[PDB]
């Protein structure tokens, strides 16, 4: 992997060091604490706090009861329609590997070496330049694979 970031402070907000062309991989390895309610991985257009940067891809594992993964897009500080994946592999007190692959018309996400979900592009992925990681999660490493 390229441009690796080890043991970042959460919340992490960092520039993705190259364009998100088809085939680009974002590999995030980490662990969910015992008391975690949720965390999120956001692919953003910039890092503006106010107004809040558009989030092309909001990937949001939630842990109450059986848990889920909520996926959405934030444009001009307005959330779109949620896409909820109920078959979640994430668990409190367990380590994980997230691999986000950028395809032409969608993201594909695999967790722990297994397909988890697809998310169709609502913003052009060329506009994404920032990776945000927020909430109750411990991130061990962030890596990128570009062409
Ligand atoms: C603002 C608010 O409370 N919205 C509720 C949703 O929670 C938000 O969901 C988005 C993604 O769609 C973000 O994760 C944000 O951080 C959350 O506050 C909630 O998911 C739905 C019910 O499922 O209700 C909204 O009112
Ligand atoms: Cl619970």
């Amino acid at each position: 992997l390229q441009n690796i970031i080890y043991n970042p402070v959460i919340p992490f907000v960092g520039t993705i060091p190259d364009q998100l062309d088809p085939g680009t991989l974002i590999v995030i390895r980490g662990h969910v604490p015992s008391d975690a309610d949720r965390f999120q991985v956001d692919l953003q257009n910039g890092s503006s706090v106010k107004p809040r940067a558009d989030v092309a891809f909001h990937f949001n594992p939630r842990f109450k009861r059986a848990g889920c993964i909520v996926c959405n897009t934030l444009i001009n500080e307005k959330w779109g329609r949620e896409e909820i994946t109920y078959d979640t592999p994430f668990k409190r007190e367990k380590s994980f590997e997230i691999v986000i692959m950028v395809l032409k018309d969608k993201f594909q996400v695999a967790v722990n070496g297994k397909h988890t979900l697809l998310y169709g592009h609502r913003i052009g992925p060329e506009k994404i330049d920032t990776l945000g990681i927020y909430g109750k999660v411990n991130i061990h490493s962030i890596g990128f694979s570009f062409s």
